[PDB]
């Protein structure tokens, strides 16, 4: 298991070179798959060149993290933060956080990010320890701690679940790393190490209590937590296309289908990426929804990377809904699929879009995953539309998310066909295109329509 350390999903060009060459030439399917937490990963590396992508990556400042031991994952950052200029200070702190956590074995993998609100792209409620960023006059003050988010549950094992993450409290920036730490150790030592299924943060607040664990995580970290500082989310997608930076900057985002960057016919986008990285001042940036900012363009430099990225097919124009949908890797490389995800999301789309066109609501989106078995790598577990591998060809169906990932989606129909789901969309969608209120999103819909039950306590009513 490859996973590349990429906090925040900052990458140099000279980094993005190396990591290109060696896709090209020492991988058999010669891409660069963006992950949906900011980093990349190679496939079909082969055993004579194992030891040469190591020293690949430490060629150019990149290291990967010993999966046999160390159960932390990469730290994930707000990647284009609407107020541009908390960016830096924010990121500074993805990576004192990822630096602090790197090798006390933990009994299950351990997920962490860095969010600032309003934009949740990094899906918090994924993951199990969350870090929201609050400001005054553009300099970080301290961070609302959110703890116990996770996804992953097991076809008819209702010991299993998906969970949102609690809020703890607020604390000043200085007691973040004792806050971390605290944490991370209090999971180390009350979780559940002997059942690997329960032994993930999710079930140790449920076991114990978040008010018990929450008081302990005081108690080592010789802080009080304060009452949370408002925040609020607006959404989860990425902002595709130019939007302006600090200073005279500006940042490009490119939406790539799957994350999966390779040349295709009349789509040269691996190629088109290198030629970018060549002529880029700055740095890229890899989102969390497995898309590209080419971050920090001069104004004077951006019709030249335009050029270049019209050109390759990155800027190649899709619908809202396409870019407001991910699936996870699955086959032909996943061992554990149940079912296609990214090889199927495309032509999937494409009916979702006839759907959508021909409900007239063309110009909104469904925040919509498919995730190719339960561990829920795909997220389809915070989704308004999740789609969940059963069996080749099938899935579960879940709706009743919302638009910013704070509630799961409860389950609406089990181990269905593409056709049947389509069918059972075309009928929903025409719904809510008649019904909604304004700005109503499709998952709050089918919740107020009675179409699905809320999932409003997952430990307890998950699962009917
Ligand atoms: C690439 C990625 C999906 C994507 O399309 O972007 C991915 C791919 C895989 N994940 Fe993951 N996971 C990815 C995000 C996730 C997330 C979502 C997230 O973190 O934001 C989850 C759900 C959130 C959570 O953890 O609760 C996730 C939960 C899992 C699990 C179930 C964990 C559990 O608690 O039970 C497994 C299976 C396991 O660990 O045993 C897993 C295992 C895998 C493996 C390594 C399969 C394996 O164990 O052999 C996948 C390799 C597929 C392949 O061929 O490349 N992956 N995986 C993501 C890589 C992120 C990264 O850079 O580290
Ligand atoms: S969700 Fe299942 S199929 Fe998809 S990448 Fe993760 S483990 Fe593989
Ligand atoms: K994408």
């Amino acid at each position: 298991l490859l996973r590349c350390r990429l906090p925040g999903g900052v990458i140099t060009t000279k980094q993005w070179q190396a990591i290109d060459k060696f896709a090209g030439e020492n991988t058999i399917y010669g891409s660069i798959r963006l992950t949906n937490r900011q980093t990349f990963q190679f496939h079909g590396i082969l055993k004579k060149n194992v030891k040469p992508v190591h020293q690949m990556l430490h060629s150019v400042g990149l290291d990967a993290l010993a999966t046999a031991n160390d159960m932390n994952r990469n730290v994930l950052c707000t990647s284009n933060p609407y107020e541009s200029q908390l960016h830096a200070e924010a990121y500074e702190w993805a990576k004192k956080i990822s630096e602090h956590l790197l090798p006390t074995y933990l009994p299950r993998k351990f997920k962490t990010t860095v969010v600032i609100p309003p934009q949740n792209d990094i899906d918090l409620h994924a993951n199990d320890m969350n870090f929201v960023a609050i400001a005054e006059n553009g300099k970080l003050v301290g961070f609302n701690l959110l703890v116990g988010g996770g996804l992953s549950i097991e076809h008819g094992n209702k010991k299993t679940y998906a969970r949102t993450a609690s809020e703890f409290g607020y604390l000043p920036l200085e007691h973040t790393l004792a806050v971390a730490e605290a944490v991370v150790t209090t999971q180390r030592d009350w979780g559940n190490r002997t059942d690997r299924k329960n032994a993930k943060t999710k079930y140790t607040l449920e076991r114990v209590g978040v008010e018990t664990f929450k008081a302990e995580v005081e108690r080592r970290a010789g802080i009080k937590f304060e009452p949370i500082r408002p925040y609020e989310f607006t959404g989860r997608g990425d902002r595709i296309g130019w939007v302006k930076g600090i200073d005279d900057n500006w940042h490009l985002t490119l939406f790539i289908e799957n994350g999966r960057i390779l040349d295709y016919p009349a789509r040269p986008l691996k190629t088109g990426l290198l030629e970018i990285a060549k002529i880029h001042k700055g740095d890229f940036r890899i989102t969390a929804n497995q898309n590209l900012i080419i971050a920090g363009v001069p104004e004077s430099e951006k019709a030249k990377i335009e050029k270049i990225a019209k050109e390759s097919g990155l800027m190649n124009a899709v619908t809202p809904q396409r870019e407001n949908s991910m699936a996870c890797v699955s086959f032909p490389t996943c061992p554990l699929a149940a079912a296609e995800a990214e090889r199927f999301l495309p032509s999937f789309i494409d009916n979702i879009d006839n759907l959508m066109a021909k409900h007239g609501v063309s110009d909104e989106h469904i925040v919509m995953r498919v995730t190719g078995c339960p561990n829920g790598c795909g997220r389809a577990m915070l989704a308004e539309v999740g789609l969940v591998g059963k069996a080749p060809g099938r899935y579960n169906l879940h709706l009743g998310g919302n638009r910013i990932g704070t509630r799961i989606p409860r389950m609406y129909k089990e181990n269905i066909t593409e056709p049947e789901i389509l069918a059972s969309l075309d009928e929903l969608i025409g719904r809510w295109a008649k019904e909604r209120e304004a700005g109503e999103g499709f998952g709050d819909f089918t919740v107020r329509a009675g179409i699905i039950r809320p999932v409003l306590d997952p430990a307890r009513d998950l699962w009917d």
